């Protein structure tokens, strides 16, 4: 197995476009190995996850409750909402539009959420709020994923990701309640097969979000690591090439076996 920088070199050279990668000690937030850390890829439904901490950093402020429904009608809903096209009638808790949005990727449910906080300029200013001066949203979905020809909008770097959901998940600008719940959503996550969960050993532990673009990009955060314990942040992504989708899931695959083959 080729060590890790390696292999995300090699995946560039096949993939073409750029790869990006990190790969830091979740208890210190030291940053173990990189690759491009400083360059802007596309978020894509990564975001999804930034999102939810910015909902819950509203429950933590005694401004939303998970448990508040929010009924919805279908000139609302948009590509790939595959949990809210189902909860027409009965609509949706912010929770459960949480789950949807992390676990199933729904697009939908990361509009409405988008809603409850303002808008993306209001997920851009909640992350310059919390020490991220580089992370951006400026587009609803389905706009956002299924292709960001590639500006600055919408983007983020592997550093500014990884830093920005370490500080999510760990120390205190979540309540523990919080910071467990968003942990809990990416542990569930069911769309991320194809990736780092290819390559994960049984017994460990996974938290992850994915992203895609019909062409040219992809990309995965996540927690990780051995004996039901994640121990660091990994974040890849990838864009700017003509490559399959079969042929991005299997670098990201190959990535994830070289990072844990060397771990
Ligand atoms: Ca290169």
């Amino acid at each position: 197995h080729p060590e890790t920088l390696v292999k995300v070199k090699d995946a560039e050279d096949q993939l073409g476009g750029r790869v990006g990668y990190i790969e830091l000690d979740l208890a210190s937030g030291k940053i173990l190995e990189s690759f491009r850390p400083e360059e802007r890829f596309p978020m894509m439904s990564t975001f999804k996850v930034l999102l939810c901490g910015a909902v819950l950093s509203r429950v933590d402020a005694g401004q939303e409750q998970l448990g508040r429904r929010i009924h919805y009608s279908q000139n609302d809903l948009v590509e790939y909402s595959p949990v809210t096209e189902k909860h027409l009638t009965d609509g949706m808790t912010v929770g459960e539009l949480c789950s949807a949005a992390i676990t199933m990727s729904d697009n939908t449910a990361a509009n409405l959420l988008l809603t409850t906080i303002g808008g993306p300029k209001e997920l851009t200013a909640f992350l310059h709020n919390m020490g991220d001066h580089v992370t951006r949203l400026d587009s609803w979905e389905p706009e956002l994923n299924e292709a960001i020809p590639n500006d600055e909008r919408d983007t983020t770097t592997p550093v500014a990701m990884a830093t920005t959901l370490r500080k999510l998940l760990t120390g205190e600008l979540l309540t523990a309640a919080s910071r467990q719940q968003l942990i809990d959503w990416m542990e569930a996550d069911k769309v991320a097969g194809p990736l780092l969960r290819s390559a994960l050993p049984a017994g460990w532990f996974i938290a992850d979000k994915s992203g895609a673009s019909e062409r040219g990009s992809r990309g995965i955060i996540a927690a990780l690591g051995p004996d039901g314990k994640p121990s660091r942040i990994v974040v890849i992504y990838m864009t700017g090439s003509q490559a399959t989708m079969d042929e991005r899931n299997r670098q990201i695959a190959e990535i994830g076996a070289s990072l844990i083959k060397h771990w």
